């Protein structure tokens, strides 16, 4: 439900959760989780328990500006610094936690760029990443640079024009709710369990 979550920033250091989820919303979306993030979060909480997972939206300098989709990596340098900084804070504050990540639309571009640029030692702790309406899907050949295919799950609907090289929004781009409630959190949980047991 809640469209702003700062569980990593707020969370008591000596009480770190075993799993930390960092999620970037789409352009012009509310809070730091937007439309899809809270659905993924509630499903992660069902699986791990409320105290078993920390939900952290990408807020701060990530303004989710529509025009920033036109920048080279589909988001701004300031946004990338913000999301990089949250991965870094997760790994610093909670070194034993398994990380998971996601993003929608610009937030998918942001997740991909941040993961590309992240220290490999920290990137290895990201067990899985889900991307919805990935604006750099065609350009990046369905991948996140420097990150394995088996840890990536891309949800790109037929007729979602952002997945085939443009920035036009059509109805399929607004139809990721079912994925966010089901297959996306399921994938993330499977990836976490494959590493933690």
């Amino acid at each position: 439900g809640r469209t702003t979550r700062d569980d990593l920033i707020n969370g008591n250091s000596a009480s770190c959760a075993d799993v930390i989820f960092i999620y970037a919303r789409g352009s012009t979306e509310t809070g730091n989780l937007g439309t899809l993030g809270p659905s993924i979060a509630s499903n992660l909480e069902s699986a791990f328990g409320k105290d078993g997972v920390w939900i952290q939206g990408v807020g701060g300098a990530y303004r989710a500006t529509l025009g920033d989709n036109a920048l080279p990596r589909g988001t701004s340098s300031a946004a990338i610094r913000e999301m990089l900084g949250l991965f870094q804070q997760a790994n610093t504050k909670c070194p034993d936690a398994t990380l998971i990540a996601g993003g929608y639309s610009q937030g998918a571009a942001l997740a991909a760029a941040s993961i590309e640029d992240l220290d490999s030692a920290i990137r290895d702790k990201i067990a899985g990443t889900v991307l919805f309406g990935y604006t750099k899907n065609l350009q990046n050949r369905g991948r996140i640079p420097n990150y394995p295919a088996d840890r990536t799950k891309v949800f790109c609907n037929t007729g979602d024009l952002v997945c085939t090289g443009s920035l036009i929004v059509a109805a399929p781009h607004l139809a990721y709710g079912p994925d966010a409630r089901g297959p996306a959190p399921e994938f993330l949980i499977e990836k976490v369990r494959a590493v933690r047991g």
